[PDB]
């Protein structure tokens, strides 16, 4: 019943060989698992997010965030990243993203808490 | 279960007046409804997002994030924006966050696409 | 001749108590020095950057930016702070800002590169 | 002087189109001036911003930063943007940088003030 439920579902593949594996809901949810290729991270952690189930239809495209949290049974790095970006549809497929990753800190340390960047996901590699 | 699952779940409200309650689960689930006091918003978001259930005990903070996508039965901003941050417990617990608001664009305004900010919620006021 | 030049002009002081000293130029030039009260810093730090010496009057603030590379005689942190944001004048002048800090990396770490924050600077304390 | 003062300082251009034209300095001086592609903007800007001129020598990129305040003789934005990266040197030479964009509002319109993104500068195209 979402626009890009369709799109949105299934296995990504970012710049830094990561792998998220997504389902999107009708009502505009988003659930999956990540699997980081760098940091502090092995095997796959849980994802929830949420996308826009009713995009514009002017060209523009489809608003969406997720978060994970990174401890699984193997390791926990005490932090958790959020992904903020859009899809972006057809031959190319795209999701584009910007991304907050927040360790827990001490306070005297929380001005070193949050690193910022950015991953594109496609459909292949 | 989770270690500041009771600290975490509740009502929570950051400088801008905005309204977020969230349930934390056992295993790093968040789940609520998010309500803005500013933006191209009215009423409940269902948000989603994940927290270290078993953060450092080295006086850290406990890592979080969640999601909010800008579509309800009353409007749609075609937008979502994520908050990524810490929950740090005590007389005064604080969540304090940086977000991410990316709106869908055409992919000639993507680099217009995305606001960045900083929210600090309390349970009071 | 810069409308917020004496306004911009003189000692700011952040909430980690790091010290920004700077002149506003009539062109829209800023330059002094910074320093850090935390992170791999001692004493003080050149920094340049530019304000909007024509900004609007209609009760905005005035956008700036400035840049710190953090190596002087003493120390070299390999890194580098911008901050953006806006000078709100008035009797609790305030320069509100978020920042960036890029450190040099190779390229398999360049995901972990930048952190993100905000400073808030006033002319007390 | 400066380790990557003669590969720093030249013509970069980014995925948008835009140029920068930079001279950097022995010190760690960053001078040009910049033109967007994008945005409310025409011809050249003035930049100012710093480099790391002792980086180090691990295959590590150089730290640097600069501002555009978005005022000239042709038009003024109310806006400035600071750009936070790294130079890596080579045969296909970059400047990896993101940026944050804060317009003056009022207070009451400061949560959306700041646009982040992310910007490649490369010495071709
Ligand atoms: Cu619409
Ligand atoms: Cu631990
Ligand atoms: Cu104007
Ligand atoms: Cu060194």
């Amino acid at each position: 019943m979402g626009r890009d439920e369709a799109g949105i579902t299934g296995t990504w593949y970012n710049q830094l060989g990561s792998t998220f594996i997504v389902t999107a809901g009708a009502d505009g949810a988003l659930t999956g698992t990540y699997e980081s290729a760098v940091g502090n991270a092995e095997s796959r952690y849980v994802l929830t997010g949420r996308y826009d189930s009713a995009p514009a239809t002017d060209g523009s495209g489809t608003a969406l965030g997720w978060t994970v949290a990174w401890k699984n049974n193997y390791r926990n790095a005490h932090s958790a990243t959020t992904w903020s970006g859009q899809y972006v549809g057809g031959a190319e497929a795209r999701i584009n993203t910007q991304w907050l990753l927040t360790s827990g800190t001490t306070e005297a340390n929380a001005w070193k808490s949050t690193l910022v960047g950015h991953d594109t996901f496609t459909k292949v590699k």
